[PDB]
């Protein structure tokens, strides 16, 4: 299946790009680097986790922005390669209001604003941290969306070289691409 997305109405007008470095700028950098991770301040976690699971998701230190990652995702920690996010991300839903977690039976993200799924991407381990999984991730963690942004580019050229995330979310719903969604 090709990628979905979703959106609220109130973003009908943005380009993919222009929502999502906004976004980047809300979440902005939590600081997930050696010295600066001391506490689960900046951890985000993982469903069922502690280092694995279907769902890994983060709220931002600096504002109420959070995001969900859903897929079969597996994380190293000391092991080689030590810190890498690896494995098959499925979606990313962005937006505000992170709850829940692996003791509650899962992540919800109530104030989601746009999503990508069918994103089909997997990452071996042996790419470490430069595998295309963890760069995406680690991305939305340090306030650079890119990495995201290329893979959804290339995902729409996909379906038809007219489309790409300088397409409006409208553009997107008239391709049968995107989806409107209450606000």
């Amino acid at each position: 299946m090709s990628i979905s997305i979703s959106y609220s109405t109130t973003y009908s007008g943005w380009t993919v790009a222009d929502y999502l470095a906004d976004w980047s700028a809300y979440f902005g950098d939590v600081n997930h680097r050696p010295g600066q991770v001391v506490d689960g301040s900046n951890t985000g976690g993982f469903n069922p986790g502690p280092f694995d699971g279907s769902q890994y998701a983060l709220k931002s230190t600096a504002s109420d922005a959070a995001f969900i990652a859903g897929g079969d995702l597996h994380y190293t920690l000391f092991s080689n390669p030590s810190h890498t996010l690896w494995g098959k991300l499925d979606s990313i839903a962005l937006g505000d209001t992170l709850t829940g977690g692996a003791s509650s039976g899962g992540y919800a993200l109530d104030s989601q604003e746009v999503s990508f799924s069918n994103l089909g991407l997997d990452s071996p381990i042996a790419q470490g941290r430069d595998g295309t999984v963890h760069k995406v991730v680690y991305g939305l963690m340090s306030g650079d969306s890119s990495a995201l942004q290329g893979q959804i580019d290339a995902l729409l050229k996909a379906v038809d070289p007219s489309l790409s995330i300088n397409s409006t979310f409208d553009q997107l719903a008239a391709a049968g691409v995107a989806h409107a969604t209450p606000a």
